[PDB]
Parts: structure tokens; sequence; C-alpha cells
DNA sequence: GAGGTGTGGC
DNA sequence: GCCACACCTC
């Protein structure tokens, strides 16, 4: 399958998309640029660029649906969600 | 909550 | 490659 061949690494991925992103620990590539104004931040994934994002606009897309609390990432919603039960 | 990351449908 | 789920660790 797609082995990482730098230094001996060796971690390996089922598709050569989750290896090229990992080539980047390796490299400091970081192709994922914000804009916003006066921010020079990069990032490895898009994801975590997005994440970043979410702290400049404070939005939070995953509203609780039995109380007032809202959340940026699912993760953060399901395990609030366990609360409720 | 935040960061890091393995994952898979498209 | 995009995107978001999901899990671990702090
Ligand atoms: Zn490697
Ligand atoms: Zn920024
Ligand atoms: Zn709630």
């Amino acid at each position: 399958t797609h082995t990482c061949d730098y230094a001996g690494c060796g971690k390996t991925y089922t598709k050569s998309s989750h290896l090229k992103a990992h080539l980047r620990t390796h490299t400091g590539e970081k192709p994922y640029h914000c804009d916003w104004d006066g921010c020079g931040w990069k990032f490895a994934r898009s994801d975590e660029l997005t994440r970043h994002y979410r702290k400049h606009t404070g939005h939070r897309p995953f509203q609780c649906q039995k109380c007032d609390r809202a959340f940026s990432r699912s993760d953060h919603l399901a395990l609030h969600m366990k609360r409720h039960f």
C-alpha cells in the first residue's frame, strides 16, 4: 500500500492522498493559507484552516437541539448531547 | 475546547 | 483533493 519513505518513517496509509498529507509533517509544507486581513497563518490540511477561520468568524454551525449551546465541531456537540440523556 | 490526525464517500 | 466524521490526548 502507500508507505512513507522519509527517513525510515514507515507509516502506511490506505490512500495516496493521506500519505501526501502525512509527508507535510516531514517537509513543513503548509498549502492552506488564511486570507483574513492581517493574518499569516498557514496549515497542512484544509480542515485545519476551516477550524482556524472559525476563530475569526465565531461561527458555530452545530447547534444542540435540546438546549441553547452551540459548537464549532460535530464531535464537541456529540459529546455534549450525551449529557442530555 | 482545542490541537492533531486517521479515515472514507464523493 | 475536498470535506467532515471520529477518536485520542491535553
Ligand atoms: Zn513519514
Ligand atoms: Zn487567520
Ligand atoms: Zn444541549
